[PDB]
């Protein structure tokens, strides 16, 4: 069917818990085989152990976005074990909140490495073997509401994002012929673990209801069906795309 | 289920054939009852009745949608009935190739009324409906990738579908409130009837392959996924968007 | 010289005031004769007058910008003297506040007309000339923030803006080989009449300085320097472009 | 005066050869007080002995643009000197084509670092001095097509470019309180010296033809106007905007 990710295995970067997590319970839930990624093997171990406590088939992979070897080498246990990456989701990526007049180089310099390069690193390994599988393939960026409007105090992430927004076009250019659909997706503003001082005050909370004509936060599952959509066949045919799940956010002046 | 739409009813206009039949068709394959509309009467019931030999829920109701009288008729006709349209794709509009200089004002006229215009009547109605039941709504409207770059020769359409863009924007500022969700599907080039002399046209064919990373033409089939991601609940946080099916055209200079 | 419009004759419409009659103002201070339009033929021959005694060499020429034929008698008085329009500002058009689901068609349509349909009619006899000459030539479409991000109660205006950011890309396409370039402005919030009612209302005012980075409103003789840029040799090789003039409003989330 | 630069200071990075040379002759034309910048001192040397001979008030500093140290010391010591760094434009950057499967990390990096990294540290010591001078300012980035659509074989620079577009965003986000517009200018296919090989290529010369409606290539006198637009009164209400010179080549499908 359409939408169904039966026969198709996903590595989804950052997904121990946060969004990360929300995407590869999703990809499960529409039938993939899905490995989730964190550099903390501990942490991965708690988070694949709950999807696997639910009935997915979740599996984890230990790796720093940031270090090619480690990438590399990760790409190359998977080989050995015969497991071939057909949906990847780069969500990986730090949030650092600081004016650019304050702001050290090596802060702006670990924002755009975890945000931007990473997706560079980890797409160049999944689709030179998507490529060589002639299996065709599915490479989802995570961008931001910031790939288009940018928020003061997080410049860094604002640059990477409108990064990531380019990036996924040259994939498109270059691998499109290969039958690799390369999208993004532009999460708004969603209830997750870590926003959760911005929920709490009052003031950002009624700016959050005040600046989408939803007049509501997005809960992390409102993510799951844009990323099925673009693992799926669903989206053959789309290729260097970002969809903001925003309520309407970027829409409204 | 996250992409079904057992239990919704949808109108697509102009939908007798083309693009608009194939969503009518995507829809109803998701689990929708389709309700087509053309102008055309006798091609309508034909379209209809074919529909309903490949077992679906089909129904035809033909009026002008530039006649805002003769859309208030066939919802109230509609209302009567206890039909409740809960997914309303405006799809309906024409074309006309001609360059600015000799465009007559009737035709230049005819195109917006057609494109933008229509898409404006069906929605205040459909919309209406759809906030006194408070039972939520999917508007779909139809761009194209000129409502991002221009071909010569259809300015008036070119400046339809920019409108149709922002009129989308519109549709979210006002309705998102009332969870009612109107987003946009631009199409790429696709083969249908319509193109036919647009395929079969060396010269133009090459131009299509080499515009787009895809090196292919879309088919209509392609377009059904994301008429389906728009009418259900995997988009329940998306407004305002509109989402190119273009194999990556727009994403390559 | 670079930004100096001596020689050059500009027909400007709705210039009998606000923005329109600043952009007159403007590019007569930059050298050119001026031409202005309105349909308020009595106090656009008042800010003829004002120009006059300013020392600009203005003059008025009064048509409907929704009628053909007085726009064809228009011009051909200018053809039957050695009058030459080789800088066209397209500002004409009217606003009307209403939601959607109470909005008449009439009203709908009078919106699309004078912004719209307006600016392809005028531009399709000043370019026919502009070419015919091949003198090169200059077109200015007036757009709005709404060209990219919508407000509640504009809709038509919203979509009619949309629209002319697409036609001013339509202009490029077909007139750009003929060394006519066309462009546009998006104004922001100006201190001008026709937002007059905003400007007052405590709350708005409160709006505008808080969505605007540079926390304050634009003045109109703000909207000049870039209404002189687009007319310019400055603008030889920009076609198809919209330039924002807001402060930085677009720019932040 | 509208467009006159006299009394400002301008810094051009990268302005040895190529654009950033013709920035640097273009604002000194409308006035300014130039200083230019390249990593090779005795080029730069020649170049600014270039300036001084045609009567410019021309100066180098030469500086890595991909050190914080190095920046610093240049203006620190304009600092201890009496000179004020008005207006700065972003010129420095790299191109390296290479498809993403065989590019090395170390070259994507230096890309990513010597075009937005390197605006980033330029940007943050000017602005900081802008703002405690509390004299305004104006910065220019500069952009590619690449800031909105991709090229195959180009990516690190597309993503750079893109990355351009959003930092800008933030420049205005965070800046324009302080009076300081920061903009961009985003060149389309210019004839100059960096463009030799694609140039003298008739392939290459006929696709560039083909695909903006100009059907011509730019020159580079045809970027100043744009430089000198950014850099004066005429933009003080523009903040966050990329203005792409490309004779209508993004405008059109
Ligand atoms: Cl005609
Ligand atoms: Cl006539
Ligand atoms: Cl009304
Ligand atoms: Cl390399």
């Amino acid at each position: 069917a359409l939408f169904d990710l039966t026969g198709k295995t996903a590595l989804v970067t950052g997904s121990a818990r946060g969004l990360g997590f929300a995407y590869a319970e999703g990809l499960a839930a529409a039938g993939a085989r899905v490995i989730l990624n964190d550099i903390r093997a501990t942490l991965l171990a708690e988070s694949v152990d709950t999807l696997t406590r639910k009935g997915y088939d979740a599996h984890g992979v230990a790796f720093d976005v940031t270090d090619e070897l480690a990438i590399e080498a990760a790409f190359s246990k998977l080989d050995a074990e015969g497991i071939h990456v057909d949906i990847l989701i780069n969500n990986a990526g730090i949030q650092y909140r600081k004016p650019m007049v304050e702001l050290e180089l090596e802060n702006w310099q670990k924002v755009i490495d975890t945000n931007l390069t990473s997706a560079f690193l980890v797409s160049r390994s999944a689709a030179k073997r998507m490529i060589a599988r002639n299996s065709g393939g599915k490479i989802i960026n995570i961008g931001s509401l910031t790939s288009q409007a940018a928020r003061p105090t997080v410049a860094p992430y604002t640059a990477a994002k409108g990064g990531i927004k380019m990036l996924t076009c040259s994939m498109a250019a270059e691998w499109a012929q290969f039958n690799i659909q390369t999208n993004a997706i532009g999460p708004g503003y969603i209830l997750t673990d870590m926003n959760t001082a911005l929920i709490e005050d009052k003031q950002f909370d009624s700016w959050v209801k005040s600046s989408t004509p939803s007049q509501r936060w997005g809960r992390p599952e409102e993510l799951i069906g844009t990323a099925i959509f673009l693992s799926s066949k669903a989206s053959d045919y789309i290729n260097g795309q970002i969809i903001y799940v925003d309520g309407g956010w970027l829409a409204v002046l």
